[PDB]
């Protein structure tokens, strides 16, 4: 009888600098539709689980998109968790993290931030969350088998603050949601996903979180389940941040509790708006596939080598002239 709804995204990559093209438009219409989306599902709270933005030095406009998003999202009520990813600054999210706080907005950066009460709308307790972004190494290894060290001081804080949250929680019949940002074992990762822990931590498995009834990951860019276990999630990004990934679906996910325990996750599709493509084969096979929408395509041209790599640039560059479409990458 006492639902808990949240959002759970992740990699936005604000002001990603996607081979000299802005994806500001792209993700104007995403958090546009996450605000209405919000609204929709009646959502207590939105959770970013890292990766906000694409660098520590975001551009203007992105700043701007992630301001104005936190304040349109106060005509609904919904609480806003903002967690660092391994690509965004520190100390830039924590430029806003206390203003953030007059907004319904909790930017969690580092290592450390004890679990909180997560209010249902109407300001109830709702969940306990244990907001956990990017674990910087740094922050939380103890003294300085380097890999076997980073595995267990990461399980080893999954643990302190699961058992802190299980504390706050008392009695009450609460969900506790954990969140997280890195690679799990057997992850599939994209391109655009970068190695993170390099030398320390090859994965993380999964097996190693505590019994959270929800895991609310980031990092990995395409939406799966982890370990066979439907609680235990990433969300994806939410626009295509490579080539690799286009054509492919784009989630948020709508994660639903029950009584104190996870009823339901749903997918849902987040539009795409800016048309991909990628090309493979031949320059007869490129022109046949060439062939005939107000935003005009961006297109990758993959394939075998024709002849220099340089070369093959004017050969293609003259294939693609006067056509309602661009061309961002051309490989062999
Ligand atoms: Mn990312
Ligand atoms: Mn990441």
């Amino acid at each position: 009888i006492e639902f808990m709804r949240i959002l759970h995204t992740s990699d936005w990559h604000l002001g990603q600098n996607f081979y000299s093209k802005s994806r500001e438009a792209e993700h104007q219409a995403f958090l546009d539709w996450l605000l209405e989306t919000a609204q929709t599902h009646q959502v207590d709270a939105i959770i970013v689980a890292g990766d906000v933005f694409d660098t520590g030095s975001p551009p203007s406009y992105a700043r701007t998109l992630y301001n104005r998003f936190v304040v349109n999202l106060q005509q609904t009520g919904c609480h806003l968790v903002v967690l660092a990813g391994n690509h965004d600054s520190v100390a830039t999210l924590n430029e806003s993290r206390d203003i953030m706080a007059f907004l319904n907005t909790t930017v969690v950066a580092s290592a450390g931030h004890a679990p909180q009460i997560l209010p249902r709308r109407d300001g109830t307790p709702g969940a306990v969350l244990c907001p956990i972004p990017f674990l910087r190494p740094r922050d939380i290894i103890t003294s300085q088998e380097k890999q076997q060290h980073l595995l267990a001081a990461i399980t080893d804080y999954y643990q302190q603050h699961y058992a802190d949250a299980c504390k706050l929680r008392g009695d009450q019949p609460l969900p506790i949601i954990a969140t997280g940002h890195l690679t799990t074992v057997g992850a599939s990762k994209s391109d655009a996903v970068r190695d993170i822990y390099i030398g320390t931590l090859d994965a993380f498995p999964a097996q190693n979180f505590p019994p959270a009834d929800y895991i609310a990951l980031g990092h990995i860019h395409r939406a799966q389940i982890i370990g066979g276990m439907e609680h235990v999630r990433y969300c994806g990004s939410p626009i295509p941040l490579s080539f690799d990934e286009c054509g492919k679906s784009k989630y948020v996910h709508l994660v639903t509790f029950s009584n104190g325990k996870l009823e339901s996750v749903e997918n849902l599709n987040v539009p795409v708006t800016q048309p991909m493509a990628v090309l493979k084969g031949d320059l007869a096979s490129i022109t046949a596939q060439l062939e005939q929408q107000e935003p005009p395509v961006w297109l990758d041209i993959e394939i075998t080598t024709d002849e220099y790599l340089h070369d093959i640039q004017r050969k293609i560059q003259a294939l693609t002239e006067s056509l309602p479409v661009e061309v961002l990458l051309v490989r062999r």
